């Protein structure tokens, strides 16, 4: 119930909202169905539409017009925006030159420049080129302020999980906004884009933007505006805030356009039709731009135009039915489109099983256009498991492609010409950024970036400190001229052992052998300087990765290897090597086969064993420095050690044979040499973080020796690659994977072929960022560079992500 017998006179617009049951004057009262009975009349005047005219100027105020053209209009703060063009011979903002902001230019009474967020829906990257000659405003403050080629957006690519993520810092699994459609077993309630349910505080986890700003005495304006409330009437609100006294006056504004999303849908991201939204946004711009400029606030406001996703020609006729893969069809209930989400339609129904499911949609039509995933499997860089929100089981469809349930649900609800919501490193899927202002830089461009980054971003150009979230904190410094975040590095936690010769050889009882008793001083000083680091300079090229929990580790080095090795969980944290452009793969010799040596640096009750390998039937063991990559024979036996080898199962170890026999030598001959670290990471509660010992679900079979769910690979190099790896003087080049370490390759539908016909496609689909992989083993990497600290925390960020330019 609403009191609407209430009155809006003198409260349009008003920041703070009123509680029920008296009526609303807000921005959002609409939404609502609260606003008081004359919010129409007095809020949403429309009278002589939004310009001025030259028969208007000087004109005597009519109370009733949208906005004004007569001479108290700018201390009013109502002006019409081209006011001052039509009226007092003005440019608009557009016609000036570009001329560098240096310092703020601020009227007095701003105690800090405003931050103005203008977010525009479905604005796919490449619209900023192919939609330049339709858009001059977008272009003046790209090609003026700051700009990346395109922006990230996190998965699924939807409208509400973007803006909330854009608000928070936050992945959508952490701040709980997982889809536009949600069921969440706990509350038993279904979040949906249409109705009030959404509106539950409920729903929504961390702490946006406008609460961080509030907390710390910062006012916002409302980042909300209810869809029936024209653009025009969003710019006038916005200037006619920034003219409040100062005690009153916000900080921080949000506008939103719903365009160019709403066309895309209708015509595809390309669609002749969507010239004209393009043209709209840009003269909204324009509008805001003038504005500013008539308040004198155009080289004092910092403006970021963002977007949330882009858009992909889909059409109805490119529907996957399930009907057509399960008998049970009936038994289910689908969150369809460009993502599947999958649970039983009856939590009575003892006979639903998601293992027969999971088989029946896997790899059973020729061109099936989805994937199915229990969620822990799917590509950690997703950040998309950890909420009781998301369903056990996911379809990630492929670009240009739906999924639905049957057929019926397609022309019982061709329509649309595109959507968005497939996964985030698709080309089609990338959005824009611009950042313009006295805090951001002048005619920069920088590279891409995601947008869980701008949080904190937005945080230091209010000097507020950010809430706790996913971004890193100071990877994003290079747009910005001042306000730089200027972080310490990490402090270790434990510091290593250096283990020497401590144990004789029959001391240790592991069931192993090797095929070694083969017998010069010209050599075996030599072997001694190996292993007290004599080689470390040339494998260890950004220090040793530090350990940001406490544990017990020692380090061992080798000639052809440097590790971290683990006492507790019986393997190596990392094991780091450097492989030149002109090394020389080799076999693993026939007699060296099933070769594993006790390592006499280790306590026989800190090692692995062979003998639980050979008991388990199902789990076999691979080595993290790939002996066919030794430096000579001699070299080669030390990659047999105990203290290298990790549990591998069989289909796994034909991935990662690939890669170490055929593809590190590959990057180092592409990249002129590369640096390799790899390791195992155990995730099984899938939280993204580092597991404790107490989360461990698998061990190999008898023992104490834990079993990865995934292992990681971080291989960097010179970005100019005229440049050796091991003699670089500038800046790195980086990618990196996490891949899963299953007991099949169900996930690689072409898998029975040779290893070069699928392998690379799944590591690449498995692709990672430095930072991912720092969360999932508590290490710190790149301490010892010659690089700023900021450079490395943007490093450490890269996604190599494989799509075209
Ligand atoms: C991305 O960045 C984010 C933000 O930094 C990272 O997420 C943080 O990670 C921390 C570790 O996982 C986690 O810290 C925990 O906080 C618990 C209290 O949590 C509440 O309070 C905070 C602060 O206001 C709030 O933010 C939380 O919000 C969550 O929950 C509500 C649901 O009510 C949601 O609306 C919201 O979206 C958010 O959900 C997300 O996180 C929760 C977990 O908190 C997930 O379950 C959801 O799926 C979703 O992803 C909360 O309202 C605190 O209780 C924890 O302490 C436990 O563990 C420690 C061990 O050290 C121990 O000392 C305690 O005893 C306690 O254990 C007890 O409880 C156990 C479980 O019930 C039980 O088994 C034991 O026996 C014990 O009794 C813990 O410190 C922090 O909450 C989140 N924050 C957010 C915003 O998500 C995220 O990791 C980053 N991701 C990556 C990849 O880096
Ligand atoms: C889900 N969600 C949000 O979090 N915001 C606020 C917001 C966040 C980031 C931003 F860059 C601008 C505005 C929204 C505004 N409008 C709509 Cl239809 N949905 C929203
Ligand atoms: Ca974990
Ligand atoms: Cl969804
Ligand atoms: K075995
Ligand atoms: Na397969
Ligand atoms: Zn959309």
């Amino acid at each position: 119930w609403t009191a609407t017998s209430g009155s809006c006179k003198g409260r349009c617009f008003e920041l703070q909202e009123v509680g029920p049951p008296d009526c609303r004057c807000d921005n959002l009262c609409k939404s609502y169905s609260s606003c008081c009975h004359d919010f129409d009349e007095l809020c949403l005047k429309t009278a002589r539409g939004w310009e001025c005219t030259k028969d208007r100027c000087g004109e005597v105020r009519n109370e009733e017009n949208a906005c004004h053209c007569s001479e108290d209009c700018l201390s009013r703060g109502d002006c019409c925006t081209n006011y001052q063009v039509v009226c007092k011979g003005e440019s608009h903002w557009v016609d000036d030159d570009c001329e560098e902001i240096k310092v703020p230019e601020c009227p007095a009474g701003f105690v800090r420049p405003p931050l103005i967020i203008f977010s525009v829906d479905g604005f796919r990257a490449s619209y900023m080129k192919k939609g330049s000659k339709v858009m001059p405003n977008i272009e003046k403050l790209r090609s003026c302020g700051t700009h990346a080629p395109y922006m990230r957006p996190v998965y699924p690519t939807k409208t509400f999980p973007n803006l909330y993520t854009l608000a928070t810092g936050l992945y959508p699994e952490s701040h709980g906004i997982v889809g536009n459609s949600m069921y969440d077993p706990v509350f038993d309630a279904s979040f949906h884009l249409r109705g009030r349910e959404k509106f539950n505080h409920r729903w929504w986890g961390g702490q946006p933007l406008w609460i961080t700003a509030t907390k710390q005495g910062v006012r916002a304006g409302t980042f909300f505006w209810s869809v029936s409330i024209p653009h025009e009437r969003r710019i006038l609100t916005i200037l006619q805030w920034l003219s409040l006294p100062d005690n009153e006056r916000p900080s921080v504004y949000a506008f939103y356009s719903e365009q160019p999303d709403f066309s895309g849908h209708k015509y595809g991201p390309f669609g002749p039709e969507m010239t004209n939204p393009l043209r709209e946004i840009d003269k909204t711009v324009g509008q805001l731009m003038d504005g500013l400029k008539q308040l004198r606030l155009h080289r004092c406001v910092n403006v970021i135009f963002v977007g949330d996703h882009g858009m992909e020609d889909v059409t109805c006729d490119r529907t996957e039915f399930l009907s057509n893969y399960l008998t049970n069809v009936d038994d289910i209930t689908l969150v369809p489109g460009t993502l599947g989400r999958i649970r039983a339609k009856s939590i009575n129904n003892s006979k639903y099983d998601p293992k027969t499911i999971i088989a029946a949609l896997t790899c059973k039509k020729p061109d099936q256009h989805f994937k199915p995933y229990m969620k822990q499997h799917l590509p950690k860089r997703l950040h998309y498991a950890n909420n009781r929100r998301i369903e056990d089981i996911h379809l990630l469809v492929d670009r240009r492609w739906h999924v639905a349930r049957k057929p019926l649900d397609v022309y019982k609800k061709c329509f649309f010409q595109g959507d968005h919501g497939f996964d985030n490193k698709v080309n089609s899927m990338q959005t824009v950024f611009v950042g313009y202002g006295p805090t951001f830089k002048y005619r920069t461009k920088v590279p891409p970036f995601e947008n869980i980054e701008l949080y904190n971003v937005m945080c230091d150009l209010l000097g507020l400190k950010p809430a706790p979230n996913n971004g890193t904190h100071g990877s994003l410094n290079h747009l910005l001229r001042t306000n730089t975040f200027r972080p310490t590095m990490p402090d270790e936690v434990s510091r290593p052992n250096y283990p020497g010769i401590m144990y004789l050889q029959s001391e240790f009882d592991l069931g192993c052998t090797c095929d070694d008793k083969v017998e010069n001083k010209l050599e075996e000083l030599n072997k001694r300087l190996h292993t007290k680091g004599s080689t470390k300079e040339r494998h260890l090229l950004y220090g040793r990765p530090a350990v940001l929990y406490r544990t017990s580790y020692d380090i061992l080095y080798h000639t052809d290897f440097e590790s971290g090795y683990s006492e507790i969980f019986l393997m190596p944290l990392w094991t780091s090597y450097t492989i030149s452009k002109q090394a020389e793969v080799s076999s693993i010799p026939e007699h060296l086969t099933n070769c594993v040596r006790p390592d006499v640096r280790v306590s026989p009750g800190f090692s692995q064993n062979c003998l639980a390998y050979k008991n388990d039937k199902q789990m076999s063991y691979g080595f993290l420095f790939p002996p066919y990559l030794s430096s000579s024979p001699e070299a080669k036996y030390d990659a047999f050690l105990v203290t290298n080898m990790v549990p591998m199962y069989p289909a796994f170890k034909r991935v990662w044979a690939y890669f170490q026999r055929v593809l590190v030598k590959k990057y180092a001959s592409e990249r002129n040499g590369v640096n390799v670290i790899s390791g195992p990471i155990f995730d099984y509660n899938y939280d993204g973080l580092r597991d404790t010992e107490d989360e461990i679900k698998q061990y190999v079979e008898g023992s104490s020796i834990p079993v990865p769910t995934h292992y990681y690979s971080i291989i960097t190099s010179c970005l100019d690659f005229t440049q050796p790896a091991d003699k670089c003087d500038g800046p790195l080049s980086v990618s990196s994977f996490i891949l899963p370490h299953r007991p099949d390759n169900d996930e690689s539908c072409n898998s029975s072929e040779d290893e070069s016909k699928w392998v690379e496609e799944l590591m690449k689909m498995h692709t990672a960022r430095v930072r991912d992989i720092e969360h999932l083993t508590g290490l710190d990497f790149y301490r010892k560079t010659s690089r700023s600290y900021s450079e490395i925390l943007t490093l450490k960020t890269y996604l190599h992500t494989y799509e075209s330019e």
